This record gives C-alpha cells, structure tokens and sequence, in this order.
C-alpha cells in the first residue's frame, strides 16, 4: 500500500508530502508513478540518490509526477519515502493519491480502489482553513 502522508492537511497551504513505497512483491520495485489529486499543484520535488523525476501534464490538465529508478530500485525487504511540495486546494476535500507501482517483470499495481478494493489509494483529508 503507497501511502502519501500527512493523511490530513490545511486548504490553502503549502504541504510536504511523503509518498512511502514498500515492496510487496520479492522483485524490484523500478518506477512510481504518482497522479497529483484535482486541485493538488505540484510544486517541487527532494532528489533521491537512485531515482529520476519529472513531471508530465496531460491533456486534462491533470498532473503526474515519476520516480524512476536509476540504481536497482526498491528490492524486497525495503520500502523507499519520496518527499515533495504541493499547494492544497483552497477548499475541504478527499485528495486521493492515485499511484502505480512498476516492478521488475513488467507488471504494474494500481493503487487507485477505493476503501474496500484489493490496492486502494490513500487520502490525505483537506480540511478548512
Ligand atoms: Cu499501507
């Protein structure tokens, strides 16, 4: 489970996120991909030894930031946290962390169910301020 913390955070601020990524399969985790919630902005990112990032805009307007591996990735035993700077809404809302995790054999996890699916996102709750 790829989770994005703090789980809850101020409308209308500047927030540091976490994104955490265990390895749940006994294979290299190599890439993460990380769709920025509606009304979340992407601001910057902290380097990480071993990993790439950049962002891509759609043509939605919507926002997807990647951390691909340069050094092995993720193996089993580890998790890796991917720190970063996004503008909260200026409203109370569930931003949800969709997320997809790619490992070694091609294979792709799709963190983007819902509270009882088998991969759910996490949320961060945005709350007024
Ligand atoms: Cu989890």
């Amino acid at each position: 489970h790829v989770s994005v913390k703090p789980a809850e955070s101020a409308a209308g601020s500047w927030e540091t996120y976490t994104m955490k990524v265990p390895s749940e399969k006994n294979l290299p985790t190599t890439k993460v991909v990380l769709k920025m919630p509606k009304d979340v902005e992407f601001q910057q990112y902290e380097p990480i030894p071993g990993w790439k990032v950049s962002t891509q805009k759609h043509d939605d307007k919507s926002v997807s930031v990647t951390w691909e591996a340069t050094d092995g990735g993720i193996q089993e035993g580890q998790f890796q946290q991917f720190t970063f700077v996004a503008k909260n809404p200026d409203k109370a809302e569930e931003a949800a962390w969709d997320a997809y995790q790619y490992y070694k054999d091609g294979s792709i996890v799709e963190f983007t169910g819902d509270e009882d699916a088998d991969t759910p996102h996490s949320i961060t709750n945005i709350t007024s301020a």
